[PDB]
């Protein structure tokens, strides 16, 4: 277990941005831009800033050419510039390795700590940054498939109960999660913006980033996305959806960036601020868990996941889960699961829903 | 070959209603009605009449008890009296078993014709019809999942091309088919009112009824009723969707009545009454034609469909197709499907789409 | 009265286009393709070709420059190429001036017929027209307002009853009406397509346009079409709405062009294809029947509307109307509406609602 | 000037529920529950306790019969247990009267305090509440309008600035705000929670309540209650709206209750939880700010607002706003307001927009 260290938590804020790296800059932002309609703060031949609709500061996606597809880091604001002292201070009481720019590691964020964290991630936490034009009220620019803001990430680890700790401990709230009967947490949610979250955890072989997620106004604006990318004959890029997730009750489409990067497009999730928000625990046999309407998961979404990297720029070595693998227990060939608790009509025994089996 | 009579053909308005017979109706009343929410116009023990919230003219749907569920007749509505006399001349003149009864089969319909058609099918003609109450502005009746119309039939027949023939001379335009690069044709669409069909043919053996469709308002009020399946844990009753279609352009969803009649809710086709509308043909190997996003379309939407009756209440005798099977030809192990036309990338060979094959 | 022909009525479809004059075509182009998203079939100096995102036929809407603003044709299409003959004989026989362009008077229409109508309106029939690339998969293309389909005209005309049978002798249908207890029309609704109407009859002086509408698929596409607008900063070229129409069930909106033509956009109509659909007659004063939601119908929605042009491109003369007026009714010094029949409790006197 | 006080102030989370006294129960429950859909937590002769449909604490909403409708109770809900103290520590330096009970005032609210505020409002601060079936996934008792969560009260206050540097101190944080040319604030939204507001304050007469507001999670479900107005024939009940609001960026709607208390339906505002959130000002006479469409504001909307309670259940008296009144500079008979700032064309003098 990952000890609580006396120095006080940083004052977390928010997700804010992530940098991926990409290996053909022009092709990815033909996918962010062209496709998905999000807005350039700054670009040149070697990075792509991007926002979305809502945003004031510089950004919320940041694309670096490098040899190598993979998350460089996932940023979270805090609240004061004191707060990034007490990111350091709390970090290396972790034993962790940091570095500190005080001008930032990307154009348009300031005093900046950069973390290997206890679970692999390069998280980076910032105050400052250079504001921008907010652009919600541009109606003469908002796309059918408008992405508003920046939701949520999600990362692939193998051991959640340690990692979820670490997450409470860093101030996050725990407001989903996915278990079964003997012992084993599958997905952790938790937030501190008062939405289901700003990070989660996925059991599975890591450190990897799972996706980052955006959220849209309305429903029909995930459609769209779907309606567009049939139209651009890309469609073979939709992973999974649209649905209604069962865990966040929000509706959601998961799309994959030319370097397999993971993105989800989300909407309607409920509030969490308070602080005894309840926490909902779903079993992992439950067929309406991850899918509300029932619909399969298919295989890539638990196998497939993005690099991450060190502080040097190299990828992280990965560890293999030793738990019991979603996937497997699910919709494996010894795999479950139910519709009604108890009920054997609407269940599934070694195969997925609506009359499908793994490829 | 079904011949063109010398006799002219009736004129056909619409699809107006079908008679489904079910084994239970208590259990099929909830279906229709608290899950669905339909408007009844007159039950009893014997029969539910049922009407879509735009409707007037007496009912869309009749619930029949006996004791084989099966199609009993499905009903379109002609212009004038005259042409009900038009229908049977037309028939007759066929060789086609009819029946005429002044006072109707079912309440709320006048003068009608049945008629088992060339291709084992029970249609029926009427003009007459009681009026009732149109719901359209009753919005302190609205339901968020709302369905508006009755829009189509779509029937199971294992000679496409014989058919489409016989529907054409009846006045039927074809808008949209399937077919593939050696001449088998999989599906065809054809209208009369001027939305993107009244009636369908799928492919497969028959006589079998595939699916009765209403309209709703809006893709969101599809999405409702996905979510309120969920939550009444029936999710196991959506058997496919919901989706964008290709062939029609519509958002759909397929769910299963509790005698497994498969009922589609569909919204925002496009206008097909200019008599030169152009034809769109898709190919059978086109993964984006069933459903725009890619997504794979389950077998047992290839497979299965309901039983028809004859006049006498009798089950048809179903005979086999003898050309290619869709569902063999793209998501069997001797399938294949694209994403784009002569490209490897977004192919998939052997199984379905987004990494399942058949269960 | 006008008489009916003995030559049978040509089969009329849809409405299918409007030819209208605009002063300044730059900047009918910027309101119509920058800020409507209107998709462009062919465009010169003088001329701009517009069509909506599920068209097949050439065009919707011809933006021609000329000296002044105005409607110079509201053109239907017919079922077969015969059908422009009947036309021409039948307005023939009517007493109507017409001229026949056997190649068309506007590009992407083949053989065409123009008439002066026996209300002063400048109609056109036609068959032949131009397919091109149907764009209603086009999600590439589809703007967050999109317009999708062509859905109607609404003509000024004195004498409602007049227009209401001649049209009626043309093939159109009445869906709906409004009417009061002495008598009186205000406003007719008429269809040949299976929709609320094609065309519609506004109790006013005329020959004038009233609006030509659009659809969309959604109601938040008309709510976009506003928010475009507020950001625009042209929200005062917001007319009137968005509202749930009463007549039609519609979602709508009006908003006014740079030469004030008046565009409704419109969505969610019911089906009226069967010939004993029900008519619907709403009273004069109940104050639900423009806007269900009894929002006010601002005074210039009823006395504002476009000149229509003569085959000579000249100006059709007014005629006014001697019938009460709806405004007058409603919403001027003598005039009153109810919320609930009877009821004094929500009712306006002498003032609009809210 | 409102000091501020040395002791400590309470961190509130977010607007939590409201009290509103009414004078004919069931017409009142046919109103929030039959037109508009709100779920009954609890009821009996004397009062109906409601809820949204994503709440999960005991009630947004208590309807209590009375003589005078009124506002009794605008509650926020505090972060601990021990705020509740440090609120009454506060309110208490302020010399503001207060009263404090350990088993609540409201069934479902345990330990809370209420105030009199130094605005003559009735606050109320609580940590502990029973908590209820969460129904945010119960679909199959979704209305087409369906109200999803409790968003913001609006409060009207004669002088904006002074209730202001009150609410800053108190911890709320100035999102948006309307204000001239000449020194004049005309309103000011304030926020808690990371949306555009928890409460607001307009200018005018007062104290009195506003408006309290619900979400939706969607544009049309708020057109479906108009659309269900006009259908049970109560669109006179419709005051304003429906709209793009300028300020907030939300779709809104307002409606009257059978005592006239106002309900606005919102929806789709911005996040604004970052500390250095970029504040908006507006100008008085920009004729989108309230409706991004320009459509005008009834005087109504103005000059109406519900009654507000003291701690002995009595109406607070009305004090007279004495800055310029919104009203009279944009709607009335020397009003002005602009569409584009300059531009005499879509200009409005002495009148409301659109004719
Ligand atoms: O699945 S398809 O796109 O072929 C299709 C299109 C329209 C329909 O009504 C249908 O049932 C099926
Ligand atoms: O305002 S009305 O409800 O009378 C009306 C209904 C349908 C229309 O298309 C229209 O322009 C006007
Ligand atoms: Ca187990
Ligand atoms: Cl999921
Ligand atoms: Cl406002
Ligand atoms: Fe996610
Ligand atoms: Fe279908
Ligand atoms: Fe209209
Ligand atoms: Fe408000």
């Amino acid at each position: 277990e990952i000890p609580k260290p006396v120095a006080p938590a940083p004052d977390i804020l928010r997700c804010a941005y992530a940098e991926l790296v990409v290996t053909d800059l022009a092709k990815s932002r033909n996918f962010y831009v062209d496709v998905l309609g999000l807005h350039v703060s700054y670009e040149d031949e070697n990075q792509i800033y991007l926002r979305s609709f809502e945003e004031f500061i510089h950004h919320n996606l940041v694309l670096t050419k490098g040899p190598v597809a993979a998350l460089k880091a996932m940023a979270f604001r805090v609240r004061t510039p004191e707060d990034v002292d007490k990111a350091e201070a709390y970090y290396q009481e972790l034993g962790c390795r940091t570095e500190r720019r005080k001008d930032g590691f990307v154009k348009g964020i300031g005093d900046a700590l950069r973390v290997e964290d206890p679970l692999g991630f390069p998280y980076e936490f910032f105050f400052e940054t250079t504001h921008v034009e907010r652009l919600h009220m541009r109606y003469d620019l908002y796309s059918a498939g408008e992405l508003v803001r920046l939701d949520h990430f999600n990362q692939v680890t193998p051991d959640v109960p340690r990692g979820r700790k670490y997450l409470e401990d860093l101030g996050f709230r725990v407001t989903e999660d996915i278990q079964d009967d003997e012992g084993t947490t599958y997905a952790a949610w938790m937030h501190r913006k008062g939405t289901v979250h700003d990070t989660a955890l996925t059991g599975g072989n890591g450190p990897r980033l799972h996706h980052v997620a955006f959220s849209t106004h309305e429903k029909h604006n995930i459609i769209q996305i779907c309606d567009k990318m049939g139209a651009l004959r890309i469609s073979d890029r939709i992973e999974r959806g649209p649905g209604r997730h069962g865990v966040s009750n929000a509706f959601y489409l998961y799309i994959l960036d030319p370097d397999n990067h993971r993105i989800e497009i989300y909407t309607q999730d409920y509030y969490t601020g308070d602080p005894d928000n309840p926490t909902i625990t779903w079993n992992v046999h439950d067929n309406q868990r991850r899918d509300w309407w029932g619909n399969p998961v298919v295989p890539s979404w638990y196998t497939e996941a993005s690099k991450v990297l060190d502080l040097d720029g190299n990828v992280q070595e990965i560890i293999e889960r030793t738990d019991d693998s979603e996937l497997e227990v699910t919709i494996g060939a010894d795999g479950f699961s139910f519709t009604r608790a108890g009920d054997e009509d609407g269940s599934y025994h070694g195969q997925a829903s609506k009359g499908f089996k793994l490829g």
